[PDB]
This record gives structure tokens, sequence and C-alpha cells, in this order.
């Protein structure tokens, strides 16, 4: 099997269905203690924790779901009536996000899309009755951050005051986004230093807030 299925049945097997926590503390302890993952982690997971409590956003969309950990780190904190939409191109990938959700009891708060998000996002407003995101969690390939952010904003999906929360701005780094929300006008940009997922690395977060054009 794969790392991946290995993290969902240690999550099956060592958290209770239908508690979020226990869930993300059985995947932070698999991957600390017996395979390395590119979850969010429990550091930098803290100050997403923070920042989705500090908006309570009411549609949040997450480009890069992998494993489903920062789905159900971000849908346990929604409220009542609130939704995900989760875009993951790997279908195996997305499959285990799926399971994983439905593990943690989830799925009905979160939508679990499988395919390019280049692709997806056009649709997003007929296909999937979208208005304007409240939050946009970027997690996937870092070349794709700057053009989807784009895409985005061409597609009439961003609003005043929607929060952009990119992961990785630092390892692996995503230097043209970094360099484009921090040189925007249409942007309000925070940096929140952390460190890499299980790992003595420094990284961190950004973010961006929207202005309008
Ligand atoms: C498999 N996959 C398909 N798309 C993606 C998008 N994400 C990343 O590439 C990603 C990578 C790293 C990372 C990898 C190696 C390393 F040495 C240090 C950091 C960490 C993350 O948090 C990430 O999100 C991953
Ligand atoms: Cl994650
Ligand atoms: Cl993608
Ligand atoms: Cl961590
Ligand atoms: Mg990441």
């Amino acid at each position: 099997d794969t790392k991946e299925q290995r993290i969902l049945r240690y999550v099956q097997q060592n958290a209770k269905p239908g508690d979020p926590q226990s869930v993300l503390e059985a995947i932070d302890t698999y991957c600390t203690q017996k395979e390395w993952a590119m979850n969010v982690g429990d550091a930098k997971g803290q100050i997403m924790d923070a920042v989705i409590r500090e908006y309570s956003p009411s549609l949040v969309l997450e480009l890069g779901a992998y494993c489903g950990y920062s789905a159900v780190r971000m849908a346990r904190l929604l409220q009542p009536g609130a939704r995900l939409l989760t875009m993951e191109m790997n279908p195996d990938y997305a499959a285990i996000t799926q399971q994983m959700l439905n593990f943690a009891g989830l799925q009905d708060k979160v939508t679990i899309l499988n395919g390019a998000s280049q692709d997806l996002i056009p649709q997003l407003k007929k296909k999937y009755d979208v208005d304007t995101l409240d939050m946009v969690f970027l997690d996937h390939w870092k070349d794709r951050y700057l053009p989807d952010t784009l895409l985005l904003e061409k597609c009439g999906l961003l609003r005043k005051g929607t929060v952009l929360l990119a992961d990785n701005v630092i390892v692996p780094g995503t230097p043209d986004f970094l360099a484009y929300v921090r040189g925007s006008s249409s942007f309000e940009c925070t940096h929140y230093s952390s460190y890499l997922e299980y790992m003595k690395v420094v990284d961190g977060l950004e973010k961006a807030i929207y202005q309008g054009p």
C-alpha cells in the first residue's frame, strides 16, 4: 500500500469515529513517529485554527486536499451551515480525503472535488452555486498559487475581505505568489512564521486579504 493508505488506516484504528480532534492527533502521531507526510501539521495548524476562529468563514475553498488533514482541521471549526469545498487533482488522494472526512463525521460540511484547481475553479459559480468565497487555503502545487489566485479573481470569486491563507511560503516556497501579493495594492498581507510540519525547519503561512480592484 501507499503512505496515504497507511495514514488513513492508522486514523481508523487510533482515533474515535466522529471525533475530528482525535483524527488530527492520530495523523500527527503517525507522521512524527512512523512516516513524514506533507500535512500542514500541528504548528502551522494552530495558526490556521486561530485564523478560522477569527473570521468564522461561511464558505471556504481549499486548493490541495492531500489526505484531508487541513480539511478536517478547518471543517471542525466551521459554524453550523458553513461549508468547505476542497480540490485535489490526485484521484487516490481525493479518495483518501473523502474517507478521512467520513471517519471524522465531517462529510456533510465538506465537498471534495477531484480535479486540477485550474479546471474546477471556473465551474464553481454555475456548477457548485458559489457566489464569492470567504476564505481560500492554498496548499497545492507551489507553482499554482499565483495563477490560481489570478484565476479566482478573474472568475469573480473574491470579494472585499476574502482571506487567502497560503501554506509553505518559505519551504518549499512560492516566490512568485509571495512577491505578487506583497507588492499588490489589492492585498493586505501578514506573515505568520512557523515550522515545517513535523520538522525543526522554519516555514510560514501568508495571509493575504483581498481589497477589491
Ligand atoms: C504530493 N503533492 C502534490 N501536490 C502537493 C503540494 N504540496 C507540496 O508540494 C508540499 C510540499 C512540502 C515539502 C516537500 C518536501 C520537503 F522537503 C519539504 C516540504 C510541504 C508541504 O506542506 C506541501 O504542501 C504535494
Ligand atoms: Cl493537509
Ligand atoms: Cl491543482
Ligand atoms: Cl508539526
Ligand atoms: Mg503544505
